[PDB]
């Protein structure tokens, strides 16, 4: 059977543009792993607007899982290393828009620009959406804040330790 | 309905290593496809059948093969459904449209016993080198040193590894286009 | 017998020319409640041929000596590999074949329809070939005469054929209508003649 | 009354991968270095008619499938022991086999070693798979001989008067199964020549 | 050395056309290469007149003939006997050898094709012979690959040729097309090799 | 030892009249018929590198001046053998069956046709030159003799070629049909003599 997939769910109110986070997050994870995002044995699968829970609980597990397809059968057991959800959770995070980057009533127009400096970890270029300047993440069963860049740093680190240990443990048996 | 699974039947005498061959063959094919291997009993119900990519039919001996003509069929099956892509079987010393390959297993004199059977103890002990496609290390069973499969039609002798690679290619052949075709019907 | 109606589909590798013959044979076999016999490349025997309505000859290039025999009104008794199924006559109503990029008249006649496969630019991958994976995606809508569910392969979105003589454009669905129609009209002629003499 | 074992190359490959071109060219070049010629053994050989002690004998399609007559012939040619091969006509009967090199080819996966396996594989000095590169690949995944034959503009070889993609590696390579090292026609010639120059230096330093 | 020439043999009883087939086959082939035919006499002794013609013919091959035949169809230089000191010296470099012989080890290996010749029933004379006059009479339609006018001798209506290993049938026209194909192969191969050295 | 003179076509136009679209497509259609390809000479050329005896060779911008192009041209279009320059020391006699050239005594006798290009005013920009973006939209119908699919370039809708010597207008597809007819006629000539005898 399989390593449990590391998974990040993003809780927030509409207009926070959470899909802008799970998108930026998944892409940046599928690149490191030279892959794409699924929304064919992809690395990351994005599950946006999660109310679904029987289908989730069957992805994020250690069992072997075969998901339904429209086409009959067709080599496809679910193997995605990461699951990013927006609404088993390695991380469980609240979305927070800095008041500065809020519209009259999130202001993506302003929140998406290129800061002069590029001090990122996982992005070829920097922005307020990844520098933490415009948007932050807080685990709720741990009181740590993240930027888009540092949450993707965490999730790659955690998958790596889980794989090393989880792989040599299964060898024991 | 389905693409008829590729099937190999390994014919051999006793002491020839039939179920070492079939064992290893189906298990390497599984490992490629992130699946496992259902061991059908000799004189076979289908308890434990959990849509494994491969199922091994040992000591084919008729009760047995009226069930085989259903497993290796293009139509569907609900065994006392069956979606395994591969069937590896083995029979006595001495329908066939279903056998994609039909191999006589054969032991090299070097790994023969004094009583003229395979020397599995030694044959099982690993070789240092790996000129192999489907295994992370080989033994004289995978490499043709101890165990070889001679196609009955071709009359040619192959190693287990190369006959593996051929069962995977002949299914990738069926699989490419034929999958979306039925998806349409 | 009634000369089977033949479609040859000419296309370079990658334009998806055996998706076409595959779907076309399968769709004509269903309409006629049969199946499809696929005749292997460089055929020596016809071993699974139990009188399916459609036989497919992919990658036809010993090929045209055969091809000449199947697509005619003369009696063909193909060679079998097992005696247990020998002696039967070749009676498929349709022969769908595909071949390479581009006596000679001896064949040209056999083709009721001689088509080129085209790949729409929208479904053309980087390397100038069919976008195989995208084109299988079912369509929301099914405006087809012959299929239970539509797809860019069936209706005209990914691939289309074009008769070389007539220049008509066709989709997999429309070409199916065109082959069936022709057989209906051949069967209709031949029937009324054998109705006057049985 | 015996001799230095000929340095032997076997080339394994699917048909239509340049296998017989490669044997052709390696033989001819090696033959050029030693100012001799190529004797080509026929398939399923019965008799060596035409074998005039050429430095290289080529043995294409070793072990076509019939009955193993080929591996017994090959074990006699590639040995230290004297060998007087049969001939159809009496006009050239009695000549000893004295090729310094023997180049053979066969299919990709067939096992030609019958029985006494470990001693046979020793005779092969190099036991190579033939691979076409993917630019020179063509539909059906086989070699496009026409293009692979256009003369290269450069000649970096060690052994050829002129160079084409069959010679320098651009179109066809060989990989030594045991060493996993990739070679072109040009560099496996140099290896074969170095190994023979090696065996002659020994024999004569010991005698 | 030289490319072994591709060789065809036409086994047939007398008056089954066997000698017309070799002449027609050899002439057409020689025409395609812009050359002529050198025809060995029966019970050949010498090669007088041989000027390295693309094709040489050998009829009633019955061993003087054999030992002789076996050196023509080879890789190894064969300078054949002359009866005129002025001619002698020439090596044998013909690209094809066409031969015929009587009704019924290592030789069989040198025949690139080996054929029984067949007179079709229609054209059999009153007693199991070729009706040469009528078979020579020309055809109105011309579907041959290698003659500018057609005739039963060439398209397969009069005489046919049956290969004894492949059991395949040929007309004079088609066997001329196999042979030209089979030299083109060898030609092409040994060509790129020679170009390189 | 000498060659059927290739048939030539020159397309005299101001630049921006799809002069280049015209020669490009014309050359490809002809080469696709003869199962070959097209060798494009750079304008004001010096070497023929890449020449492999493509059936069609193209000669963009003829007389751009100083006689460079024209001595090259008179040699390509002739009966006398021709060995063009190579800049890579790379058998390359010039043997192309057609020469399509575009520009801006014994010379004007080698032209088979000698044509002005002409946009039709339905497809003229406000600034005077071919609206390429519209002219390359595929036509739905295909009445052409030499194409898989039709375009106002192929077709005569957007681009036309008028012979100066005779006053016949042409489309890409019908000039293609005339040029082929001419070439096959010149190779008929050997076959038509042989017919009368
Ligand atoms: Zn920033
Ligand atoms: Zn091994
Ligand atoms: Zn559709
Ligand atoms: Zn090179
Ligand atoms: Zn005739
Ligand atoms: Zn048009």
């Amino acid at each position: 059977h399989r390593i449990e997939p590391v998974c990040l769910i993003i809780r927030g109110s509409p207009g926070t543009g959470k899909s802008l986070a799970t998108g930026i997050i998944a892409r940046a994870i599928a690149d490191k792993y030279h892959s794409s995002v699924y929304s064919k044995q992809q690395v990351v699968t994005v599950m946006d607007d999660l109310c679904d829970m029987s289908l989730f609980c069957q992805m994020v597990s250690t069992v072997d899982f075969i998901p339904p397809m429209a086409s009959l059968a067709e080599g496809v057991s679910f193997t995605s290393k990461f699951v990013i959800a927006s609404t088993r959770f390695y991380m469980d995070c609240d979305i927070e828009v800095t008041d500065s980057y809020k519209t009259d009533l999130l202001d993506a127009g302003r929140a998406a620009k290129l800061c002069s400096e590029n001090n990122t970890a996982n992005f070829k270029r920097c922005s307020p959406l990844v520098c933490g300047k415009a948007i932050q993440l807080r685990d709720r069963k741990s009181k740590v804040r993240y930027s888009v860049d540092t949450v993707v740093s965490e999730l790659i680190r955690e998958y790596s330790n889980r794989s090393a240990i989880g792989n040599t443990i299964e060898a024991l048996f």
